[PDB]
């Protein structure tokens, strides 16, 4: 497997912060982006359309068995944890139906666990606004493999819970307001 990957975790106010990130990335962004946004079943598709309409990158819902490619932003669908698997030098998504991690599924911790193991030091985690601690254990894995972690600054958060939890463990390499995140991503890849 070549290149890097960006895995974003978000909850409360997630869409608002993503609006300051995704639309500001070039069509030729070299790393595939995966977004795990906490939301009741049946709403993740609305998010895909919302972001696809304002972005140069192609935003869609992640599909089972689909190949993870650059130039795309994949939104995790409801009812399943979004996994990643490496096969013959390529990376594919898989819908896992194991227990809820928190009272949440998909949980960004599951996606990051899989992504980190595959991409290792080339893994980039972004933990945005939201309640709870989802993204913290996932950030641990990312750092354990030499990856990089970005936590959203309180300034642009609706709820400074998820990013704060990541920061308090010492897992954040960068603490940035949503609008500065796209710029940081562009220089890291």
């Amino acid at each position: 497997v070549s290149g890097k990957i960006v895995v974003i975790g978000s909850s409360t106010g997630g869409p608002r912060s993503l609006d300051m990130i995704i639309p500001n990335l070039p069509k030729n962004f070299p790393a595939p982006i995966v977004v795990v946004q906490h939301m009741p079943p049946g709403f993740t598709k609305s998010l895909a359309m919302r972001l696809d309409s304002t972005s140069e990158l192609t935003v869609k819902e992640a599909e089972d068995g689909e190949e993870v490619k650059p130039g795309f932003v994949y939104i995790a669908p409801g009812d399943f944890h979004l996994g990643l698997k490496a096969q013959n030098g390529k990376v594919f998504f898989f819908l896992d139906k194991s227990d809820k991690i928190n009272n949440v599924r998909p949980a960004v911790d599951f996606t990051l666990d899989k992504a980190a193991e595959i991409y290792k030091s080339k893994t980039i985690a972004v933990i945005l606004t939201g309640m709870g601690k989802d993204g913290t254990k996932g950030a641990f894995k990312v750092k354990f493999y030499g990856g990089t972690v970005i936590a959203e600054d309180k300034e642009t958060c609706v709820v400074f819970g998820m990013p704060k939890s990541v920061i308090e463990e010492g897992y954040a390499d960068y603490v940035l307001p949503a609008y500065k995140i796209p710029e940081k991503l562009i220089e890291l890849v």
